[PDB]
């Protein structure tokens, strides 16, 4: 599932602290957390960036958000959280494998970067 | 009422004005009145959902559609160098209008952390 570090994590070739898995996505704690809770939800399908997502993957993208919601509740983020998808260089995208970041456990500020 | 009681519901029903980018049967995209980047717009469902934490499992397709519409609108608006999509949830997330919204920000370098 792709030649990025996230592909390696999906294939279990390198470790990550996994929070949830199903047949089509994986959620795991970020190695460089920016909040007391900071995790990622990624599709197993290697979509490199949201700008190239296909119409057919619309429900998969929504699935990432529902999994993110559920994981956030399981991790006790009852006061709220921020979900982020970065695209390209201006977006600060650090890995070319689509990922939904979920941050909470502190006040998130505005602007969001 | 279709669209709910918030200002976003009013925007959906054309009761207060907005600068609309895209509209279909499921969602609406419009510019933010307090932009935090040179381009800053919102994508909202026409179905009222107060916040992502209460979205239903059957809302998956709709939520994904907000993301697809966001990326298509960003391309139409010339955000070729990239952008950031944000969903704020609740108090810690910085949400104040309780109608879910996906924000899309671009036209400048975005920084880390994202707030
Ligand atoms: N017509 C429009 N068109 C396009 N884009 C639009 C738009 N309207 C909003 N947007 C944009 O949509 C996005 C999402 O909005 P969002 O970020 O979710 O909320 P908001 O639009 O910023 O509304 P705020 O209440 O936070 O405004 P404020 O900063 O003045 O806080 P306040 O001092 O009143 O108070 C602080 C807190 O206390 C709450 N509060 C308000 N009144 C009371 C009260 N009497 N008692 C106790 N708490 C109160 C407030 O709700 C708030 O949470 C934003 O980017 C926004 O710019």
């Amino acid at each position: 599932g792709g030649d990025t570090i996230f592909g390696k994590i999906i294939r279990k070739e390198i470790p990550a602290k996994i929070i949830f898995e199903d047949d089509r996505c994986l959620a795991f704690h970020d190695i460089s957390p920016q909040a007391p809770t900071h995790f990622l939800v990624i599709p197993k399908k290697h979509i490199s960036q949201i700008s190239v997502a296909e119409d057919d993957d619309e429900s998969l993208l929504g699935h990432l958000m529902i999994v993110g919601k559920k994981c956030a509740a399981d991790l006790g983020l009852n006061k709220g959280y921020r979900m982020v998808v970065n695209e390209g260089s201006d977006g600060g995208q650090s890995v070319y494998h689509v990922h939904l970041a979920v941050l909470g456990g502190r006040q998130m500020h505005w602007p969001p970067g």
